[PDB]
């Protein structure tokens, strides 16, 4: 298919229109470590992608045909990595500009306190991703592949594999219709590492306990700790 087309439409609909960007809070300069407002903003930014990613996923053909327990596991396990990857692709690392799925635009310095060093690691991944010049159809497949992947505790792991195989096929085909490929999906391993830095940041913040995580983020955190 045609799957490609559904994948592209799912992606485009899950993000702001360039016309939809909000720069009312954007400030490149900052007068002059984290306080409770930085922490609450960190949780709010994360939180805003929760509903968005879920709706995006439901539009990936075959995802809603996975068991509902496998759907939830897949979503929870991939959430950070998806948040990071969609953010890296959407943002403008050359200007330190972060663009969130709501359309809100923030400078790196405005998020640094809440995010810690992770934001710099994310911006480094974003420059690298931008160097590959991943076109929208390739990215629509790649982001899907982050979600539809093997995980521990899947009820029907072969079906997840089948759907993954379908999306990988579609991607590889689109790449021909235009080495590059292996380069492209070598990004997925780096993405997992960045997910780890995110879990590390949430741990520190829970440790610190200025503002507690909201229940859904907290659950993602606890569920994804292999111990």
């Amino acid at each position: 298919a045609n799957l490609l087309t559904s994948l592209v439409r799912a992606h485009l609909d899950s993000g702001p229109s360039t016309a939809k960007l909000d720069y009312s809070k954007f400030q490149e300069l900052v007068l002059p470590k984290e306080d409770a407002g930085d922490v609450q903003q960190f949780y709010d930014l994360l939180s805003g992608s929760l509903e968005v990613i879920r709706k995006w996923a439901e539009k990936i053909p075959g995802f809603a045909e996975l068991s509902p327990a496998d759907q939830d596991l897949l979503l929870e396990s991939a959430f950070l990595e998806l948040f990071i990857l969609r953010l890296a692709y959407r943002s403008k690392p050359g200007e330190g500009k972060l663009i969130f799925c709501s359309g809100l635009v923030l400078h790196r310095l405005q998020c640094a306190r809440g995010f810690g060093d992770w934001i710099d690691s994310i911006l480094a991944f974003s420059r690298s991703l931008h160097s590959l010049l991943v076109d929208v159809p390739a990215f629509a497949c790649l982001s899907a592949l982050v979600l539809i992947t093997d995980r521990h505790g899947l009820q029907e792991p072969r079906r997840v594999e089948e759907l993954q195989n379908r999306i990988a096929s579609c991607l590889k085909e689109h790449v021909a219709a235009v080495s590059c490929l292996s380069r492209l999906l070598g990004k997925l391993p780096e993405l997992r590492t960045l997910c780890t830095q995110g879990l590390q940041r949430i741990f520190y913040l829970k440790l610190e306990d200025l503002v507690p995580p909201p229940p859904i983020i907290d659950k993602i955190f606890m569920d994804t700790l292999p111990f």
